[PDB]
Parts: structure tokens; sequence; C-alpha cells
């Protein structure tokens, strides 16, 4: 019953590769998210620029 | 599986070494457009002078 030992192992491998990864698609898209927001940073000038001419 | 958080860090490095760059050559634009108007600025003198004298 080194078996159970052994399907113990099994067992907790059993219920290891399933739900034991958190927030993952929720980190890709801070940066994916903030990839975007990487872009528009530019534009900031113009705008300060017609804000800051007018 | 860290390797994903890896994979993730390089999937986020990934899609972040392209077009995260706006409008910079549209930005040297101006500049390298302005530099052209820092030029005709004298003519404008004899031009005035012309419609002054004329």
């Amino acid at each position: 019953f080194t078996l159970i030992e052994l399907m113990i192992v099994i067992a907790i491998v059993g219920i290891l590769a399933a739900v034991a990864l958190p927030a993952y698609q929720d980190y890709t898209a801070r940066a994916q998210v903030s990839e975007a927001i990487l872009l528009a940073e530019g534009q900031k000038s113009a705008v300060t620029e017609y804000y800051l001419n007018h």
C-alpha cells in the first residue's frame, strides 16, 4: 500500500495540476493594457500645446 | 510553470517591442520642417521694404 503512498503522490499530483494558477490572464492584461498606455502619451504635447497656445 | 510566468514576461516583452512608438517620425518632422521655417524669415524685410517703399 505504498501504492496508496504512490497513489497519494498520484492523488496529490491529481489535484495539483488544476486551479493552482491565479491571475496570470489577469497579469498579462496589465502589460497588454499597459502597452496601450504607451502610445497616446505623445499626444499629450499638442494637447498641452493647444492648451498651452490657447 | 513559472516558465509561463517567464514566457509571460517573455510574452509581455513579446508584444512590447512593437508599435509602442507613436508619432516620432511625425515629431522630428516638425523641427525638420521648422528648420525650413528658420530661413526665409529674413526675406520678409525687403519684402516689407518693397511693400514699405512702394
